[PDB]
């Protein structure tokens, strides 16, 4: 059919249409085992960290029900591609031009917008823009539930208010970059340990055990009690899903 379509005009101005949409769309298991052999508590799954509650024995241990991502801790770079990202939160596409991401899914960022709030990204769900604050590279510490980043001590109390025996998190001070703490709740009390950053860039709570990465810090301190009251048992999850206001991500003209 020899008809001439209205394909594309050219360069235009930016209008103000606030695209907004929500729906309950999450549920993915990218799950495995790492272990960390020592004392038990009273819970059931795979991975030799804490032995099972002796009433039920479906697998014999317990870790993967609380933290399956413990093998992504010392995974290093991503599975094959060093620039692969992962979804921190399950996010619903606000518009058609944005993308619905599932929590814990490995997705690919292509590039951020003018102010770096949103990125053209691709999931198994399709294509579209997703925000920085709902994703992170698989190379980072942020991909782990325990790492919350900018958290005041009161917000860490709030995080560990519903925390069990051995619950933990790493916070960084928004008011003091580089200064970090491990808030570990055990026996119904929240304790706070200093992550001392050595001059060359090493991390350590304890002066005796200095690691290259905070990943090795959490590993070594989840296997053994190394200056903690107990082993890093349960990672405290994220507190807030960051509220994004009225954004067209980059797309006014975007192809």
């Amino acid at each position: 059919m020899g008809q001439q379509p209205g394909k594309v005009l050219g360069d235009q101005r930016r209008p103000s249409l606030p695209a907004l949409h929500f729906i309950k769309g999450a549920g993915k298991r990218e799950s495995s085992r790492h272990g960390g052999p020592h004392c038990n508590v009273f819970v059931e799954h795979e991975a030799l960290q804490r032995p099972v509650a002796s009433d039920f024995e479906p697998q014999g241990l317990s870790e993967a029900a609380r933290w399956n991502s413990k093998e992504n801790l010392l995974a290093g770079p991503s599975e094959n591609d060093p620039n692969l990202f992962v979804a921190l939160y399950d996010f619903v596409a606000s518009g058609d031009n944005t993308l619905s991401i599932t929590k814990g899914e490995k997705l690919r960022v292509l590039g951020y917008n003018h102010n770096g709030e949103w990125a053209e990204a691709q999931t198994k769900n399709g294509q579209g823009w997703v925000p920085s604050n709902y994703i992170t590279p698989v190379n980072s510490l942020e991909k782990h539930s325990w790492y919350h980043g900018p958290v005041s001590r009161n917000a860490a109390e709030y995080l560990l208010s519903s925390g069990i025996n051995g619950s933990f998190l790493v916070r960084e001070s928004e008011s003091s970059p580089g200064q970090r703490s491990i808030s570990l709740r055990y026996e119904g009390r929240v304790y706070h340990y200093r992550i001392n950053t050595a001059s060359d860039g090493k991390l350590y709570v304890s002066s005796e055990s200095r690691f290259n990465t905070l990943a090795e810090l959490v590993h070594h301190h989840s296997t053994v009690a190394d200056g903690l009251i107990t082993t890093l048992h349960y990672p405290a999850p994220k507190r807030n899903k960051p509220t994004v206001y009225g954004v067209s991500p980059n797309y006014d003209k975007w192809e």
